[PDB]
């Protein structure tokens, strides 16, 4: 019997809020990367952007208050924590990365605070601009491939 | 004048322990469930993972033998026993649940035993997963807001 | 007067609950810590008075055993310091034959937490089998 | 500490693919539009058509299947959404269109899903036609004008 | 979904502009290229000169500066790439050429770059002499029959 | 890169043509305009008339139709666009024009269409008369001289 | 439109020249056939010969060079091509014929090349005698009869 | 190529005829000088007239109109141009002269008009009497020796 | 102008 202490706390002062976002129950579903459709072997990097559960559009995170507030964004690995979709009945899996600029270059590095800049009267978007590597090898088995990125709005 | 008996029992055999704690004291100081800032009126579920006091990740319960033992995890309903966070100076009240799994579903039901695995080799991480309900109604006087859930890992 | 609820009476002596601190290593890192349960129920000792003014009622616990709190293997020598606290962050002790205060009201049963608390011992592993004492609880007026 | 999901979809079964594009690192590189060389107030539209970037061409789009696949093409609004072209270093700007008929008159219109048709054995061009109006007022600073249109092939 | 870059470029320092055209829209008219009436079997080869569409003379191309430069004109297939002009109504075709000399002689081959040279202060006009094989074997049907070649004044 | 449009026509329907050209490769070789052999100074005008290339008479233009219709006949400059025959070898030109009267006195004025009538069922003759005038002033270099004027019977 | 050319054409080398003759603007006056006053009708042969514009006597062709030239002359149909001098007012018509030897005997044949002689330091004479036939029928009307015969001194 | 001009003109009005000629086929017969036969050596003046070749007798020019006309006789030199006849085989010439009154004194001058009257209602004589000088040097070879002499009766 | 011809002759014989 080994019984010990979790101290839970909330600063109810002045915080930040993320718009385009649904409560899935009790979580809040922020949006969906879908690269559509593909054959079993792709030559073209699928690319696509999150589109937010609320809106169809770009997550909008709108800072509560007068100053510019300073936000970071933290994306997490997915179920697996390597950044694989899996097939829903097979154990195929597909890599892929989510990046913040419209280049591919600035990646959303995993358990990372990427930061964010937020001022008064205005929401600033999340883009999380999804990546798939071109697949010219081994032609992954038919069916919908899923993951479900924990993206972490925090201060 | 009504004396009586209480017998003291402890079987030292084959035991399991809990990792990621800290002794604050005489009391097993397990982690801390920070939501972070807020502001009078949150939309968005307010959502934080337990953060260990020893390391800062999460909770590693590890056994100690060869055969995997099936260990329990109970977490009780906090100071008023109805998980709600209390501000320092005034009477307000902040209504909150510790879920297992990450999408906010398993609820850690008040005293209760949800099971666990734990093999040989091996420490298994106990995720107590926080979630807050979106108060879209009455603002939330300002300060700080806490409770000490108790967390009983047990045999 | 005043009666303590969640007692059992084992022959002419009333067992008033157990401290189970559960199975445990050798060598054991975290505080091992558990609750008193009561033998009638399984719950917390329930005490309740028996009249219409709140009773200020005092709770005493004595020093085991061997007087210095400590649980003896029934085999071997060995012993297993422990402590009963009052209050859940074990803080409150409840000192060796001392009148933990208490109050009680009309139409209403208090519980009286003992909760027990181990230190961690990470020096010399206590040899195997079960480790026991029997504290004697004094609920007096 | 706002933690959301992102539910991430691929559906592997029977695509499209687009040739006539390189992998620039993680972001396919489509083509280049060259307007050439030009003073700074030029009386003809300026007009040059797409070149791709790994023949030289046009953008050939080709099905993967044996039946005519309704596949459409959208084009975004540049760098900074309202196709100008900017001067490398100054920050004169140069606004420009791209159209989809050789007659400039079927406008590629900002994220608009230009229909497009495509059998099987076969590649269909994508004619990305640009077109700058004629510039009689303001003479534009000496340099290299650039923009990077997002064409984006979608199912 | 296949998203893709496309590089916009445009080098505004000293360029060369065509003279003659008028802007159709969005998009430069150059001339005609009138052949005339006829019968529906000729058995002279029908031949015209391009009109420009501003002056009625031939395509005046200056270039602005001090030095010769050398630019280059090349023409298209037309409207079905064999340079064949349709009947507005009936399935008819009437094959042609367009020629650069006088003599008819030096073809100004399908997209290609015929050289052309222009000194400073002096217009150079670019002479497009159309030319049409005598038909005397079957009559082409009565009626009007056009074609719309793009001429691609390139550096 | 300036590209442009050139409409191609041609009003197949009821037409006139020209006879006693032969085709010389894609160009309608109408005749020859002989003043035959002379010496350094003239003192008589050299005067003949074009031969047809065909039969070796005079060009005959027949219109296809009923009704009597009026074409015109223009002659341009020659090669050099002032009716100078140029020494093959040498730079000497000799200047020459080109009447429609039998008297050399309707002269065919550069680009010019000088008015013709022409009936059913008949063939109207074009004449072409040279006229030189009298050199007697500087002896021209001896050899052969000439030019090309291009006659354009339009309508 | 039925554009042609005309190779216009000079050996200017070693040629022969006619003298006697007035150029008249731009064409060769070589003299004028005379038969003088008549009535209505004649029952003598009207006959007179050539006069020369320049010196009144005959037509003097010399050739410019050492040996012998062969150099022939052509006399055409006049005015009508069936050589009858036309009445200046009315429409009443009077033919005649132009012979080359003084007996009447040898015809200058329409639209050919009479062979001639002519050597080096000599002008040889060009004969043009007319002859006209005995009218003794029906009585021409009153005024003056012409005509323009064109003589063509060819080599 | 000397092309050239030669007006024809004939003034139909109030003319005179000549009358005793014949039409020798298109040359008007006027009539012969008929010396007779002679010897080698003639010390006699050989003499004789004109015999008409219509008549026999002299040839009778008469005028048609009412005031009376002065008319111009004039003959010509002869075949070889100096009055002299031509042996028909051989070489020999033999001199002679035609005179116009009957004393051998007035001579018709070679290519000269010499003056003649004529009324209306008569018609006039034109006495060529001919005679030739005394040859009493060398006997010329037997055989006929002839002349044309061609009379030009003008006005 | 009426030109015409007129034929000379003499036979040189006896």
């Amino acid at each position: 019997a080994v019984t010990g202490q979790v101290d839970v706390k909330l600063n109810i002062s002045t915080g930040c809020t993320v718009g385009g976002s649904q409560t899935e129950g009790n979580m809040n579903k922020f949006g969906t990367l879908n690269f559509g459709k593909t054959s079993g072997t792709w030559n073209n990097v699928l690319t696509a952007e999150v589109a937010s559960a609320a809106t169809g559009g770009n997550i909008s995170v709108t800072c509560d208050g007068t100053d510019p507030v300073d936000f970071t964004v933290a994306i997490d690995g997915g179920e697996r924590t390597d950044r694989t979709l899996k097939n829903t009945a097979s154990a195929d899996v597909v890599a892929y990365n989510v990046y913040r600029d419209a280049a591919r270059t600035n990646l959303y590095v995993v358990n990372q605070p990427q930061q964010f800049t937020t001022v008064s009267g205005q929401a600033t978007a999340v883009p999380i601009f999804g990546a798939i590597a071109p697949n010219t090898g081994t032609p992954k088995a038919q069916g919908d491939y899923k993951d479900t990125l924990l993206v972490t709005v925090n201060f």
